[PDB]
């Protein structure tokens, strides 16, 4: 397939962060970042796969992406400006993603902008103060304005003179000011009780529309300031769209993210599938193909498409709410990839949806917080276990409806890892950021659950105290199993009780990760191949097959590697053996890489540099082989093709 993106969630309580262009261009704020999508026939996909592709990211702000709107004049529809926390109010073209202009006029957080639609290059920003900064950039000039002392919530230019705009407030007013008469409040237009969170200009000759918190959207005749008709709805955002095909209808946000379309001359109709938590933006996009579509952004992290002639959604684009965490392909269900999620829901990805690129699914149940870690049942379909930062390891039938089981024993830390293994039918293993690994019976889950260091020292010659556990990996064959520690070391264990053969002195601080090479290979000796990461850069790789069939009475020390790959430049967080190669590693690193490696001859191949923050686990595509996912801290998920690289090595 070709490449895709699970973006970060749009931004939540703004007016006006996300927008769109004729013909099909679609940008959302999320995060530091304004995601793009162009939409239509031009996005170049079969039909029956939904008319969408990520395309873009507007990268260049320090902190949250306050306000975006794009530029609606014929002829410079690539034209788009941001607002940000960070200050700084940037001139975007979308053709080379780079800032054309930018200004840090304001003087306290900015809530929201607006490109006007009769000034070509006018863009009119407000912050959480009251000031609001008049901006031409292709003039290099910036009127200040001050017309109260009240929190902006939104601002919207006139659609028909060049001077009006309308301001709402977080204490419900709003007034239409004057730019050429220095912030003149024209009109006062009281009524609304609560934030003001929407402002819509009638489209033909003058009317306007607001929608607020106190549950009532509000029209009003700008000539005689008056409120000449009040609508009241049937948790609230209230956001609105008037479209101009129909001047006589209203699309409106209700409560739970339900759509309205009313009809101006008491009346409303519902859409749809629908949204299930408040909506916040509304945007327009007319498709090459004439279609007139509906964006929408939620609270749900859900990205809707709306068909304005049949008031159903045609696609949805889910997004990420926090640190991806985590990747585990199934290998009963061959595209299923789970995806722990900081914001706390695990995600299920068909990645072979026939006509669906998104097709993902939510697991809100039990999941109640950071889900750290995730590990497929080898062979029980649907058997989905999960590990959290609050320490808590479930199991999860994901075919069913039903909220998962939760072992009755915590972490005192983090689940890190999971790995199914055989007892010591099948036993799932937790290790927790303390050291503990504890080993769960599936089948009495609330039942007790056995820290398998007492074995450890059963089974073996102990007179100290055991390290500090910090991964687990078991081999193929689920005969050997490997433990990393805080210390560094990592110790093979065989297979019925435990017995230590051999310890593993190569990191000298603690072990991320751990990864035997599979058995699939073409050749015997690979599959007694680990591969491991620790909070140094350099990745290792040993050979254990002289110690697992040598089979010792004492354990053996092991300080020389079989291959070393040094490159990155920071901590290697996940590392994975490509199962359509021999000796193939790919790693991801806190330096915001990801590298693959010919291990086996100390090669760099390629160096995957989309993601924007420190990455924290990669899985290989299980059918394509030059198809690779990333999981960053920047809230994203990557699948990205080794072929399409520009870099062999990581930075420095
Ligand atoms: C403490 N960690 C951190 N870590 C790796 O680091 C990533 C983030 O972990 P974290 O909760 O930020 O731990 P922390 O030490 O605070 O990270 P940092 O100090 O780098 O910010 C995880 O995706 C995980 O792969 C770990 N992996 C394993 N197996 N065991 C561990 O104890 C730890």
């Amino acid at each position: 397939q070709e490449p895709r993106t699970l973006p970060p969630s749009p931004n939540w309580y703004c007016a006006r962060c996300s927008d769109a262009v004729p013909g099909g261009l679609f940008g959302f704020a999320a995060r530091t970042s304004v995601f793009l999508v162009r939409v239509g026939p031009g996005a170049g996909e079969s039909p029956g796969t939904p008319p969408f592709r990520v395309i873009g990211e507007l990268v260049g702000h320090t902190e949250r992406v306050s306000g975006f709107t794009f530029s609606h004049h014929p002829g410079q529809y690539n034209l788009c400006a941001t607002s940000s926390d960070d200050g700084t109010v940037k001139i975007w073209d979308v053709e080379t993603k780079t800032v054309v202009t930018e200004h840090a006029l304001h003087q306290h957080t900015i809530s929201t902008l607006h490109w006007s639609p009769r000034v070509k290059d006018l863009i009119v920003s407000g912050d959480e103060k009251g000031v609001v900064f008049c901006y031409w950039f292709n003039r290099n000039d910036s009127q200040h304005l001050f017309i109260e002392p009240r929190t902006i919530f939104c601002l919207t230019c006139s659609p028909h003179h060049e001077d009006l705009v309308a301001i709402g407030y977080k204490d419900g007013i709003v007034v239409i000011i004057d730019i050429s008469k220095k912030g003149e409040v024209i009109h006062r237009l009281r009524g609304h009780d609560d934030e003001i969170h929407s402002i819509a200009w009638c489209p033909l000759p003058c009317y306007l529309a607001t929608g607020s918190k106190d549950q009532t959207i509000r029209i009003w005749s700008c000539s005689r300031g008056r409120g000449v008709m009040i609508l009241k709805l049937p948790r609230l955002w209230l956001t609105l769209h008037w479209p101009s095909n129909q001047p006589t209808q209203l699309v409106s946000s209700c409560f739970g993210g339900e759509l309205l379309q009313w009809d101006l001359t008491r009346k409303y109709t519902l859409f749809s599938q629908n949204h299930s938590r408040i909506v916040f933006n509304l945007c327009p996009l007319q498709t090459e193909d004439d279609k007139q579509l509906l964006l929408s952004t939620s609270m749900d992290r859900d990205v809707k498409c709306w068909d304005i002639a049949t008031l159903e959604c045609s696609w949805t684009l889910p997004s990420l709410g926090g640190f991806a965490y985590s990747l585990a392909f199934s290998s009963v269900d061959i595209g299923s990839l789970a995806i722990g999620v900081g914001d706390g829901m695990i995600r299920v990805w068909n990645t072979l949806s026939i006509k669906n690129n998104y097709d993902v699914k939510n697991f809100w149940q039990g999941v109640k917080s950071k889900v750290t870690a995730l590990c497929w049942h080898p062979t029980k379909e649907g058997c989905l276990a999960f590990g959290t930062d609050d320490g808590k390891v479930g199991l999860y039938d994901t075919y069913s409806n039903k909220p998962p089981q939760i072992s009755s024993t915590y972490h005192k830390k983090t689940v890190y890892t999971l790995a199914w293994g055989p007892p010591v039918s099948l036993a799932l293993y937790s290790c927790g950021g303390e050291g503990i690994v504890l080993q769960h019976n599936p089948w009495k889950l609330s039942g007790e659950a056995f820290d398998i260091n007492k074995l450890i020292r059963d089974t073996n010659s102990i007179k100290y105290k055991l390290p500090v556990h910090t991964e687990i990996s078991w081999k193929a064959d689920g005969k050997i199993m490997a433990l990393g520690n805080e210390d560094g070391s990592i110790e093979i264990f065989q297979i019925p009780n435990l017995k230590l053969i051999c310890t593993i002195q190569q990191h000298h601080k603690l072990v991320n990760t751990i990864s035997w090479h599979h058995e699939h290979g073409s050749q015997p000796e690979l599959s007694y191949l680990m591969a491991s990461g620790s909070n140094n850069a350099v990745i290792y790789v040993h050979n254990l097959k002289t110690v697992i069939e040598s089979s010792p009475e004492s354990p053996v020390t092991i300080t020389e590697p079989y291959r070393t790959l040094s490159g990155h430049t920071a901590k290697i967080t996940s590392v994975a053996w490509s199962p359509h190669h021999d000796g193939r590693l790919v790693s991801a690193s806190y330096d915001g890489t990801a590298q693959v490696w010919d291990a086996l001859r100390e090669e760099p191949l390629c160096n995957f540099r989309g993601h924007r923050g420190r990455l924290l686990c990669v899985a290989w595509s299980p059918l394509d082989p030059d198809c690779i996912y990333s999981g960053a801290d920047d809230f994203c998920v990557h699948k990205w093709l080794t072929s399409m690289q520009d870099h062999s090595r990581p930075p420095q």
